[PDB]
């Protein structure tokens, strides 16, 4: 009828994870840095791990669940996948740590560094990550530059599949219900008519782009959620950041057509963004481009600016530790 996921759930002994410390909190909980080193293994793998706050709201085990059941079924190069569950108190989402964390910041922090052909890479890992997540037949809802995350600035992955939706074998159209949403990242349709499907997922990525080309900058910056659907039925769009050429604005726009069938798909996108990624400095033009450089793994200080020394001898990245 589908076919059947065969993935696997780990769940892992609270006793294997070590060294916990906080990378952040707010509403959808804490996430915390830890080496999980699986027992007689002779690995330490390098982790982040989510938590909400309480053991009770049997809504908020719920959601998380569903998360795991997503992060469980994924596994691509441009997608983080889960490690697996701590069944604690409190249920707790373990998956590779993502050193640099989420690509919003990221661009933020070290705009002066980022270069042509860092951006146009990010765009067609993205694309890759998005495209998997649609031959799997999912639906993200949130992809933002905030849901991208950085294992090397040369290598981002998409998370956050907390509004990841599957399709039916033979079904199109995901049709939601309430709940919080990212009003300035979604199509017209998905706002008006809660309709999601993977070409309003290319709407997303275009918003995202348009995040990454801005360095961050925050989309229809002051204007109130409540009117984003008058600005676009109106035809108003984000505007051609400085740094790009038509060539890049335009691929960016056209994830913003009303008709949905209209917009990329995600392996044109991978196409595009591939072809200008030979020759950045032709469709993004920064000022002392050609000078600038990002941490890369063949760096000294690169193992040691994550690590303790201590542990270093045996730490292996999840990317590398596979199981049967
Ligand atoms: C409250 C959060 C918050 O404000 N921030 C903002 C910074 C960010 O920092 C990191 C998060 C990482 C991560 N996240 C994650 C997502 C889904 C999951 F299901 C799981 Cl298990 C994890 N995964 C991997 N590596 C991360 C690395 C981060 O910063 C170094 C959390």
């Amino acid at each position: 009828g589908e076919a059947p996921n065969q993935a696997l759930l780990r769940i892992l002994k609270e006793t294997e994870f070590k060294k916990i410390k906080v990378l952040g909190s707010g509403a959808f909980g804490t996430v915390y840095k830890g080496l999980w080193i699986p027992e007689g293994e002779k690995v330490k793998i390098p982790v982040a791990i989510k938590e909400l706050r309480e053991a009770t709201s049997p809504k908020a085990n719920k959601e998380i669940l569903d998360e795991a059941y997503v992060m469980a079924s994924v596994d691509n190069p441009h997608v983080c996948r889960l490690l697996g569950i701590c069944l604690t108190s409190t249920v707790q989402l373990i998956t590779q740590l993502m050193p640099f964390g989420c690509l919003l910041d990221y661009v933020r922090e070290h705009k002066d560094n980022i270069g042509s052909q860092y951006l146009l890479n990010w765009c067609v890992q993205i694309a890759k990550g998005m495209n998997y997540l649609e031959d799997r037949r999912l639906v993200h809802r949130d992809l933002a530059a905030r849901n991208v995350l950085v294992k090397t600035p040369q290598h981002v992955k998409i998370t956050d599949f907390g509004l990841a939706k599957l399709l039916g074998a033979e079904e199109k159209e995901y049709h939601a219900e309430g709940g919080k949403v990212p009003i300035k990242w979604m199509a017209l349709e998905s706002i008006l008519h809660r309709i999601y499907t993977h070409q309003s997922d290319v709407w997303s990525y275009g918003v995202t782009v348009w995040e990454l080309m801005t360095f961050g900058s925050k989309p229809y910056d002051g204007i109130p959620a409540s009117e984003i659907s008058s600005i676009l039925e109106k035809g108003e769009r984000l505007p051609q950041p400085p740094i790009c050429t038509i060539d890049v604005y335009m691929i960016m726009v056209k994830c913003w057509m009303i008709d949905a069938d209209s917009r990329p798909k995600f392996r044109e996108l991978i196409i595009e963004f591939s072809k200008m990624a030979r020759d950045p400095q032709r469709y993004l033009v920064i000022q002392g481009d050609e000078r600038m450089h990002l941490p890369s793994p063949t760096d000294s200080n690169f193992y040691r600016a994550l690590m303790d020394e201590e542990d270093m001898d045996d730490v292996v990245d999840a990317d590398e530790y596979l199981i049967p």
